[PDB]
């Protein structure tokens, strides 16, 4: 089998892309967030806290004929922005883009944290980590390719995030005409939960190739990219008026620059990130200073190839016994 996707950015800057999932019998559609640095799929529903709904679609359990409580199942997430959900599980037919998973673990939110409940047009989140980040207790999940992987053709899903455009998820094949070039695979471990891999180095605009090794991890659902102090010094060095502000809490730069773009490698490949992905507009309505789009990961504890590296490739998630990560240029 395979599923075939679009996802969309949910708004002018692609702050995050959302993408249809059908669940429940007769289904109920909701706009989820798929995010391959987490394990859990989780939905506002029936169950949340009123107070913490404000736009969002939920999932009613009691009207899919296919819903069953997973008995005693509780779950509870804090992401490394700070944000945070919880509540019980439910076991239900879950599509997406006519890839069907049955018994798939869906994880109702009885409280959700105020960064989702502002996001109205985010419904929940659908993890491609590895299932052993999966929250739930006493018994721990399988995320959605885990348990779709045997049916699929080939054991892979694929990201192709736009900018400023929609793209595309697909699970069990590698569309060919979606890329330009050749797919240059890089290791993974697994050790940590993530899709994590290390970049051979990086450029900033026309500058020469540093050749120097970057571990991170490759991650849907974080909007920028994180990388060493090192790095994104030497990246907004080269932007006048740049600088890293305490009181906003990343680099900023005059809206009025022209940003250079940023390499990375891997392997012997190369990925552009066009300079205009990096700008993430006012800091606030009006505002003549901007948002940098890469910013340093010193306080994070791990380098993130977030939406602003990732949209820049044709990215595969290869979920082989032993994993990889494709990327090619597009
Ligand atoms: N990276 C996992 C958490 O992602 C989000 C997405 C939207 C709001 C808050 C957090």
């Amino acid at each position: 089998s395979t599923g075939s996707a679009t996802t969309t950015p949910i708004d002018s800057l692609d702050d995050a892309y959302i993408t249809p999932v059908q669940i429940g019998t007769p289904a109920q559609t909701l706009n989820l967030d798929f995010d391959t640095g987490s394990s859990d799929l989780w939905v506002f529903s029936s169950e949340t806290t009123a107070s913490e709904v404000d736009g969002q679609t939920i999932y009613t359990p009691s009207k899919s004929t296919t819903a069953k409580l997973l008995s005693g199942a509780t779950w509870s997430i804090s992401y490394g922005d700070g944000s945070s959900s919880s509540g019980d599980v439910y076991t239900d037919t879950v599509s997406v883009g006519g890839l069907t998973v049955t018994g798939q673990a869906v994880e109702s939110a009885k409280k959700v944290s105020s960064s989702f409940t502002e996001d109205s047009t985010i419904d929940g989140l659908l993890g491609l980590a590895f299932s052993t980040l999966n929250t739930v207790s006493p018994t721990q999940q399988k995320t959605f390719f885990d348990n779709a992987k045997a049916s699929l053709d080939s054991p892979v899903f694929t990201a192709d995030l736009g900018y400023h455009a929609p793209g595309t998820y697909n699970f069990g094949f590698i569309d060919t005409t979606a890329y330009t070039g050749s797919i240059t695979y890089t290791a993974v471990s697994t050790k940590q939960g993530f899709w994590e891999w290390t970049s051979t180095g990086y450029a900033v605009g026309s500058g020469t190739f540093k050749s120097t090794s970057i571990d991170g991890i490759a991650d849907t659902g974080t909007t920028l990219l994180y990388l060493p102090a090192t790095v994104v010094s030497a990246y907004w060095a080269q932007v006048s008026g740049a600088k890293s502000s305490s009181s906003v809490g990343g680099y900023v730069f005059p809206c009025s620059a022209t940003l250079p773009s940023f390499t990375f490698g891997v392997g012997s490949a190369r990925i552009v990130i066009p300079g205009d992905y990096i700008d993430f507009g006012p800091i606030s309505t009006g505002s003549s200073s901007c948002f940098g789009g890469i910013q340093s990961s010193a306080g994070i504890g791990i380098n993130i190839f977030g939406d602003v590296a990732l949209k820049a490739a044709f990215v595969v998630f290869n979920g082989a016994t032993t994993p990889t990560l494709g990327f090619a240029s597009k």
